[PDB]
């Protein structure tokens, strides 16, 4: 059956754009592309409509990955429509758990993307104030976690 994943972070301009692209390439190579609906969302609304941070685009490009990401915000309905909601850090998780209360038929499994990391680096740090190295790290964690996530949910 078709499954759906929603990657969530604070501004949806750095981490989520990277995780979504990484996951998209994984399922495309493995050829299971059409069994998954992939999307991204932000906890906040400041960057709604915005394209990814240029440092996130460069990093992805260094790995032969392209993307036409347009930031949108998470809504109450995402909890009832998506199978999985994978977020970046502690606050994301907290914010999400809190919002999934105003919703009666919540059915999305809200989890930290890093909980799937075999190297157990649970938290995926916001790189907005860092350098290109911090973006490569985020990329490295997403590969680790996404690859592990897929060989576990199908």
């Amino acid at each position: 059956v078709t499954k759906s994943v929603l990657f969530v972070c604070l501004g949806n301009i750095c981490r989520a754009p990277i995780a979504e692209a990484v996951f998209r390439k994984l399922v495309t190579d493995q050829n299971i592309s059409d069994n998954w609906v992939i999307d991204s969302g932000a906890v906040s609304d400041w960057n709604v409509g915005r394209s990814p941070d240029p440092r996130a685009v460069s990093c992805l490009r260094n790995h032969g990955i392209n993307t036409a990401h347009k930031a949108r915000q998470v809504t109450k309905e995402d909890f009832v429509t998506f199978d999985y909601i994978l977020c970046m850090d502690e606050s994301n998780l907290r914010d999400l758990n809190r919002k999934s209360n105003q919703v009666k038929n919540c059915r999305a499994k809200i989890e930290l993307l890093g909980s799937y990391d075999p190297q157990k680096q649970l938290i995926i740090e916001d790189p907005y104030y860092g350098n290109d190295a911090d973006f490569e790290t985020v990329y490295q964690q997403c590969v680790r976690c996404c690859r592990a996530f897929l060989e576990k949910v199908r």
